[PDB]
């Protein structure tokens, strides 16, 4: 059976946690402990392929042991969330793509930039913003909620896809 190693990273109240469990278990979790990393294994059909899915949930502390780096060196390829309601998060962004590029040692590594809280009213990153940068970085931008749904199979499902163009490459 096909395999694919993701990695959901971005600032503390993004929503990672939120993204991976509505993925997983298809439901809204208003509290998960921030400090949980973990990785969750899921069986799913993609355009027809079965795969497993598992997702790597970061969290833990910020550091860099050679341990993180080995563990987050083996994702195949990486969610970079933002919350559309914090600039700040969106401007850490840069700092997710920076630490792929140093572990992957690679300047070609799939990922997917995902706008999240898409169902706040206090929103304060354009989408304009968020689709300049995926541009410039060449990756796909999603707009999810990980409260009602919206966009969160799509936003995995596209980073398995931007996994298989790298593989053909
Ligand atoms: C709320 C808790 C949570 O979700 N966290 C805690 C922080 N942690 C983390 N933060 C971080 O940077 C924090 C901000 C951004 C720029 C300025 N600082 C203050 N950077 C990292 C991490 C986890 C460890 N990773 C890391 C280490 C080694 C190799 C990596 C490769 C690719 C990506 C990240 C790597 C850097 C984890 C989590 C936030 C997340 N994600
Ligand atoms: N309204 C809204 N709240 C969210 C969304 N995703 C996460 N949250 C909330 O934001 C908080 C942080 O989410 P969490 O998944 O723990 O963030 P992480 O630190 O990146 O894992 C929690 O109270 C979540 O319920 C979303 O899409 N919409
Ligand atoms: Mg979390």
């Amino acid at each position: 059976m096909t395999e694919y190693k993701l990695v959901v990273v971005g600032a503390c109240g993004v929503g990672k946690s939120a993204l991976t469990i509505q993925l997983i278990q298809n439901h809204f979790v208003d509290e998960y402990d921030p400090t949980i990393e973990d990785s969750y294994r899921k069986q799913v059909v993609i355009d027809g392929e079965t795969s497993l899915l598992d997702i790597l949930d970061t969290a833990g502390q910020e550091e860099y042991s050679a341990m993180r780096d080995q563990y987050m060196r083996t994702g195949e390829g990486f969610l970079l969330v933002f919350a559309i309601n914090n600039t700040k998060s969106f401007e850490d962004i840069h700092h997710y793509r920076e630490q792929i590029k140093r572990v992957k040692d690679s300047e070609d590594v799939p990922m997917v930039l995902v706008g999240n809280k898409s169902d706040l009213p206090s929103r304060t990153v354009d989408t304009k913003q968020a689709q300049d940068l995926a541009r410039s970085y060449g990756i796909p931008f999603i707009e999810t909620s990980a409260k009602t749904r919206q966009g969160v199979d799509d936003a995995f499902y596209t980073l398995v896809r931007e996994i298989r163009k790298h593989k053909e490459k």
